[PDB]
Order: structure tokens, then C-alpha cells, then sequence
């Protein structure tokens, strides 16, 4: 996989954010995670977590998968990095999304999602609290 360069144009919560890539606005679904809706419990934490990390970020890129790079809504599938950090990953780590949505052949980070998973879990961190 490769990372492409975008920029933040605007946070919209834990799993998805508004990005210009190659000039144009898009809406980025996080692959491979599912964060609370805001409404929901560690919704906030989570909205709050992602655009801190956006917003903090000298360099976003994004990063398509082998498959799909839009979903049924017209959103981009990809996966989100801020300053090489990798955002569904550091998502899943802290507790504040689940690994979800893992369709055959846009999967390339399940794994280790789910080892971030595992960690978060057994410090019993947010959702896993
Ligand atoms: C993450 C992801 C979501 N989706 C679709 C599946 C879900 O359809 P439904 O809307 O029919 O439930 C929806 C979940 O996104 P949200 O968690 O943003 O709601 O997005 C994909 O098609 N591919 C993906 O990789
Ligand atoms: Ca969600």
C-alpha cells in the first residue's frame, strides 16, 4: 500500500473526517474500525480523540487498500495517517473503537488492529472498561 498526501479540511467524528485529496473534497470512512456514534457512549472521546490527532498533524496522508476505495455513500475507504501515525490503529489501542467492517480483500491491517485491540482490552481501557 501507499500514502497519498491530503489535508484536513474538517473533523466529523471518531471513524470519519473531511480530507482534500487530490484536490478535492472527501468524506474518509476509517477502514477497519467502529467508533461510537457521538450520541453514544465514548462517542465524544472518541470524536475528541480523532480531531485532536487531525487537527495536530503537520502531514495527513491517506492510505487506499486492494479493494474498494469508496463506499455505497460516495465515502473514501482508507486508512488515515498523522504524522505516520497510523489514526484507526491508535483508535483501536486506546479503547475508543472496536476492529469492525473487515471485508475480503480491504483488510490489509486487520491484524495488527486486532493486536492494538487485544492491548486495549486487557488494560481495560475505555470500552473495554
Ligand atoms: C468501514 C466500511 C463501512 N461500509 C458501510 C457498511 C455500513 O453500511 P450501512 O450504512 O448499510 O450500515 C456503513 C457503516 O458505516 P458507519 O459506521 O460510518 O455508519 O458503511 C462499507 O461499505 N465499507 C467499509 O469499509
Ligand atoms: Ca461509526
Amino acid at each position: 500500500l501507499h500514502k497519498e498526501p491530503a489535508t484536513l479540511i474538517k473533523a466529523i467524528d471518531g471513524d470519519t473526517t473531511k480530507l482534500m485529496y487530490k484536490g478535492q473534497p472527501m468524506t474518509f470512512r476509517l477502514l477497519l474500525v467502529d467508533t461510537p456514534e457521538f450520541n453514544e457512549k465514548y462517542g465524544p472521546e472518541a470524536s475528541a480523540f480523532t480531531k485532536k490527532m487531525a487537527e495536530n498533524a503537520k502531514k495527513i496522508e491517506v492510505e487506499f487498500d486492494k479493494g474498494q476505495r469508496t463506499d455505497k455513500y460516495g465515502r473514501g475507504l482508507a486508512y488515515i495517517y498523522a504524522d505516520g501515525k497510523m489514526t484507526n490503529e491508535a483508535l483501536v489501542r486506546q479503547g475508543l473503537a472496536k476492529v469492525a467492517y473487515v471485508y475480503k480483500g480491504n483488510n490489509t491491517h486487520e491484524q495488527l488492529l486486532r493486536k492494538a485491540e487485544a492491548q486495549a482490552k486487557k488494560e481495560k481501557l475505555n470500552i473495554w472498561s
